[PDB]
């Protein structure tokens, strides 16, 4: 820990700068999930990360999910699913645990290990100040596409507000559930939203933290891995890709697509990995920018 | 609805003036609980009323509660409780319950209830930002005082953050939980907190929604019943009343003498009552001033 | 007056939230004549209603004539008339007439009555701070147009300080003299100058009180009357109108044709009318909008 | 007016720049009456003047008077007086006749002359906003005090919303009528008043343009003339001094001991008399203050 | 200085007032160099206007040069110099030299003589806050054009910053020396640089301090001067003037063609030069407007 | 540079976090004198590690001295010093050399080399906007204290508009000359200088940058280094110091006692230091503390 000459111990600082003046005054989107959010000692790391970027005048929006706890909330409750595909239809009973697991459990844990590092982090959902919106959405079962309820993509960002949010010091902690036109509140998918978020507030980075090293071509030859890649290659050989990789692939798309400068794809099983990320260059995970 | 003259529709309005101007730029703190939050006709018009003070200038600060529907997820869970005296031990399961019931569930409604009139509500509990804490409370049993788990009363407001929020044009719908100084989440009495609140805002009127027509001195008299009363003489009738209402009761006293110039014990029942209290001499309720 | 039950008390207030929400933060112009101005109950209700939108948020601008009270003091002062048509000829002995009436006299009334509820009401002309200007105005006779004085239109109107001095919580009760771009003043028809100043200001609504219970198409047939009109079927109508009433809807069309919502001409008679016509669908006006 | 040598042009100016720094930023109340308003050339020259003043970043605040043009119109409307020592008794008759000629007459030409050089003049009086209040006063009519009618002295002033007003780069012309607490308007005598909004709004000087060179101790000794005085001095000296110029005075005195640095009595006879007097030492004048 | 009747004291500061109208709230970008900064008693009174121009509200930006004072302190070290044409070549070592002499000898007297007046004045280059930067410049020597070292105009001018400085109620006095984009300093020929200010900053009147009484187009034909010239005339007669005053030329039409109203070429020998130029239509110098 | 493994790479910066949060929105005083100062490794480092503190929301100032650089000039320009004790008498002609030096030599290093990272540093000395003043200082000879010329201590600050300068996103680059009550410069000592800001401002550390380890007690006793240190045991051991060093001391307990939190001796020539210092446990420095 400390058998580190000090010599090189400000070396390592000293290093941080130009990403510090690249991402001074911006909006970093960080969507949070996988095993980063499982254990305790990489949650604290990640929280302690957010305090970080924020007392260097950086300005972080957190973005997290929550699949395996909404589905524990289920089973406990005995609600018994309907599914197509592979996907769960989302009842209006479903959307109510989904809605208190993500905002109510989900999200405080999140909350309340940032706050311990000072009064920054607040929680909402598209609910809150209509800061958000959804729409429906139809899932592809199989060639045709049907209804799977009450899920939606981002219809409409509220920049205005969150953007005073962030100016007045504030870490947003994002629960992905908003009202449609009517006021039906929707799931929406976690990797989704936070391209939609980091898209809407003009995001210097998206960093969508990952259970994998990094993007492989050719999984799993261990070499096919990839440190860097264009939208328009991307694109080709998305339809190439792993099952639940899929989500954060295109989310990286449609983000950087959007005008947002980069999308990274970072391995959320390295402790610290987002300040590895943004203020080193020994970056694990794959950078996306347009071409 | 309309077989009534305008001549004295035109009446009705110009009597609310004085209360207008009373009300106009200051806070109201409003506890919601009761059958005001059961029945969807008068939760409709509790959300509606919030909108309507909102338009006119003033600034509510929604407080809601909510026991009944806690102990049914407790038991749609299967946790079995604990009880000394008729206090339910808190243990940190049920503290987690009481959480996401309370904000993921109860304050989702009350937002999205209001939000119907346009984006002003945003839910909120005291680990957002760090806006209140709590400290941990035991209650006598009888005779002997104590623990009952993770209770505790409102320890300190951010005061400051708080009137930032509503002078933003935003509605506060509060959930009663806190951390103390550790970081440890307690469940708050919601009549309580109100009164906390109320008094760390410097709020005009606290306004206490309550399943009676009012504070029965002698109850059942018909005629015990009053509709102003001072701070020392309920203090001296505080232990000759029903069980329920006593929270309702020192909460009113304690943010009296607390400064708060009014408290109000209304009737959750009569559709509008809060409509009624503040801009109607026709008030069911019951007033509370210092003396 | 209180032999009305409440549970409708609270019913007819509730009603009034659309138009709370519909006028909150915006400009409302009333021009204030006729007999509203004659009589005292009338004249205090009309301040106090003054009070009531500026208790709301809504932003207040009334607009003030005085023919009779002008011609009363040029009798009183011996000062002999010219009359070409039925117009007075406006020699500058007129003119300084009416601007200590109207000025001097008028608007004191009005200041008074209303900062009886609050430091709120300013008088001021289009000469203070050149807050609007006039162009000299020849009427046509009877064929011909001729010259019949110091009398204008509102030329230009300095909307910035205009909306300057409403958002600093100010209610203006103007005077329609103004400045040309000469330096001399002109007297300003004031139903005229009230359509132009809503107009300039953005106005949600033009008010014209009146001395009438609506536009009846068939006067005096009493189901002619009619509660909305569109500009297009009001103009062809405008040449077969009574003579007092034909400015009172030149107003109506310039303003709503200049893109005011609406325009609304309303008993003055009635107590309260304002707040009828605002907070009620028991109007008794008329509606103006486009078409 | 050219054949002087340009080189002393030059030093004229030169010469005012610490009075320039003296008075930059800071209040400067001018009472205005006497012949200074009854000649054209010297009237706009006092209205370039207060132009001057606030193109330099100085915050004039004009305070005029009017006894002769009320009188004038009192004969006209052939209203009789009633006269109590050498006072008219103002009744409410008199009153309206007063305001109408203060504020819809005299303060009209000041307005309009000042802003022939721009948007600078706003007329008010109290009760506008409610900017200051007046208290009735009894005068001693020989011996004994006794009432002459709806006259008073200033009684508070809106100092904050005054300076609001001279900040947003206006000039108050304002016209000494005030309400009393029960709003009913009394005629305030203009130097007092003058002297009272002086002291109120931290003025740096207060002008009093008079109708005389200077003070003299002994008129009329040629010498016996005072460029400068303090209070103790001027006040042994106050009960030997002519009828009319002691209002001008008892004003100077309540000013500099109420906190003014300097009160000025200076001939408004002279032409650019207050630019004589504020950026020149050649004042006509005489000085008072504190001793 | 003070046989001199004041009625005629009072006329010449009175028509100052246009001029003070003109500029009040507006940039007046002023080149002081020539024997304005040579003898003591002419400087003193330059710091004084400049003073003066910020007690009534203009906001002067002063800067300089130091051609003379530069030479010398190169002879009193020993530096040799290399001169292409008439023009020395610009080394490292004389650039030190340039910049040490003008930032911290000749701009630290201008900002002590102007701060005797108040905290007003405060010296910069175009190093400091990258307020702007320079382009490296070739001179002609005689046909060809060739090096002469680290010389330059003024590139890019951070507009925003300065404007801020001044209305901060700074006076700004300019060393001319500037950054490259590589962050190499140059000297920056005062006159240009004054002129690429004055366009930056909109400046109202860009004021050439030059050590002659105008510019005459037949010199020396006493009568050949001139007081007022446009842009195009001007241009066709520069190739046939004096050696030392083509700079100031150019300077003033590359301003005026780049929007600034008009340029003035003024006596820098008349104490008080600016303040008569201003204020006064006695003016020594020569207009430049556009045609 | 790159064989150190990431997994602490991520550790080192992560253990800066407590560090930014104690120094988030703080003002950081860095005299910077020394070694520090000549070898350009160094300087850039310095340079760039101000820009670091300020891309994390830190407010920088630096304050430099210049002995060395002044006695250089001195030489070169054949002007004989005159010594009393070991110090050279600062004749006016010293003074000047001396500021042309530091202002126009030494601090334009240093805000070119803190300018290539971006628009941030400003140089400026006590006599721009009258930022500080200084008070002549008498040296003690040998017992008798005597005149040694043109030089002072830090007389009063303007903390205001320095809190101005750096909240407006700029590092102040402060050369030691001020104004005295007269207008005469003096030139002050930096070390003391430092002091006297850091207390003026409420800086939360003051770090000297000496040419020393630290502080050794019993010189030169490898061991007697200490690594802290309290305000009253460094005052009893003061007077046993080496010459060099007794300024850097005197310095930091004349700050810590004026309520500076901790004043720091560090190794200006570890690269890096002051990033070492303050983010870093492994400080090679000594912290002095009150006690
Ligand atoms: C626009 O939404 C907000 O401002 C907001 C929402 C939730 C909070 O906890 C807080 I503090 C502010
Ligand atoms: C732009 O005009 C004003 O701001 C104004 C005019 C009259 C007043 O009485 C007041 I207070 C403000
Ligand atoms: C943009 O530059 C500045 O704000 C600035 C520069 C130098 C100064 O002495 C001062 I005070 C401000």
């Amino acid at each position: 820990i400390e058998a580190l000459p000090t010599h090189i111990k400000a070396q390592v600082l000293a290093e941080a700068l130009p990403w510090l003046k690249q991402l001074h005054g911006k909006v970093v989107v960080v969507k949070y999930g996988g095993n980063a959010m499982t254990d305790d000692t990489l949650r604290r790391a990640f929280a302690a990360d957010m305090a970080f970027l924020r007392n260097c005048g950086i300005h972080p929006v957190v973005v997290h999910g929550g699949g395996p706890q909404i589905t524990a909330m289920l089973r406990r409750l005995g609600i018994e699913g309907d599914f197509k595909g592979g996907f769960r239809v989302t009842t209006p009973e479903v959307l109510d645990v989904a809605r208190m697991v993500l905002f109510g459990q989900v999200g405080r844990e999140l909350v309340n290990l940032i706050n311990a590092h000072g009064p920054y982090a607040v929680g909402i959902t598209g609910e809150d100040a209509q800061l958000f919106t959804a729409v429906r959405r139809s899932v592809t079962v199989d060639g045709v596409a049907t209804d799977i309820g009450l899920v939606g993509d981002v219809d409409q960002v509220n920049t205005a507000a969150m953007l005073d949010l962030v100016a007045a010091g504030r870490i947003p902690v994002v629960s992905t559930l908003a009202p449609d036109a009517d006021g039906v509140v929707h799931n929406i998918n976690a990797d989704t939203a936070a391209a939609a978020v980091a898209e809407a507030l003009g995001a210097e980075k998206l960093l969508m933290l990952t259970d994998i090293d990094g993007l492989y071509t050719r999984w799993p030859d261990r070499d096919s891995l990839v440190s860097e890649i264009d939208t328009g290659t991307l694109a080709q050989l998305l339809p190439t890709l792993e099952s639940g990789m899929v989500p954060k692939v295109e989310a990286c798309l449609r983000a950087v697509i959007g005008g947002v400068p980069s999308a990274h794809i970072i391995d959320g099983r390295v402790t610290h990995c987002v300040l590895v990320e943004l203020f080193t260059d020994a970056g694990t995970g794959t950078k996306v920018v347009r071409g």
